[PDB]
């Protein structure tokens, strides 16, 4: 439930038409945490289960607790782990439309190793989901060289990470009615926008 390697263990011949890449937040367990299996369930029955390829960030990502301090909100090793995964969806699957997503230090890695990613891979990224951004106030509320329009923040009142301190009260811990919901139910829009049916 909470590990979830489909890009990992995939191959060309077998490709699904919807890549999603979700990064879990400090501490949290797999590479899929508390929120992004609930994500998966809902692009699973939006697209078939093989109509869609959920793959946690793992390997350098540790989640570590301390790691929130560095410059960019995560370590480099993290960036460059999560960058890997975007360029293997690539490689193996340049058909796929990808989604992506993140939570707390997750959400600062996912803007991060977007922010980074080639043009040409970064264009293929349909609509990415942030919960709790611990960059939300310093990136403006949303991810660098991406558009807008592509980008939900989910960012609940009380969340204190959301307005540049890294505390954590109760509304942080509070994502699992929007990772339920609202968020997979963007994503699924984005992706059809680009592809229909
Ligand atoms: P994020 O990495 O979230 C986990 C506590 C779930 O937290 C930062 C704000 C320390």
């Amino acid at each position: 439930r909470t590990t979830r390697d489909d890009l990992i263990n995939g191959n060309s011949a077998s490709c699904a038409d919807v890549i999603f890449i979700y990064a879990r937040g400090s501490t949290e367990t797999g590479n899929l945490g508390t929120l992004g299996p609930s994500i998966a369930s809902n692009l699973e029955s939006a697209f078939g289960k093989d109509g869609v390829w959920i793959q946690g960030v793992g390997g350098a990502y540790r989640a570590t607790l301390g790691d929130n301090a560095l410059p960019r909100g995560t370590s480099s090793a993290a960036i460059r782990e999560m960058l890997g995964l975007f360029q293997q969806a690539n490689t193996k699957c340049p058909d796929a439309t990808l989604i992506a997503g993140g939570y707390s230090q997750g959400a600062a890695l996912a803007a991060a190793s977007i922010e980074d990613l080639d043009s040409a891979i970064r264009d293929k990224i349909a609509g990415t989901v942030l919960f709790g951004y611990t960059k939300n106030l310093q990136n403006r509320g949303r991810i660098p060289n991406y558009p807008a329009d592509r980008t939900k923040v989910f960012c609940n009142t009380g969340d204190l990470v959301c307005t540049g301190s890294l505390i954590v009260a109760a509304p942080h811990l509070a994502y699992g009615p929007d990772a339920r919901g609202p968020a997979p139910e963007f994503l699924i829009e984005k992706v059809r926008a680009v592809r229909g049916s």
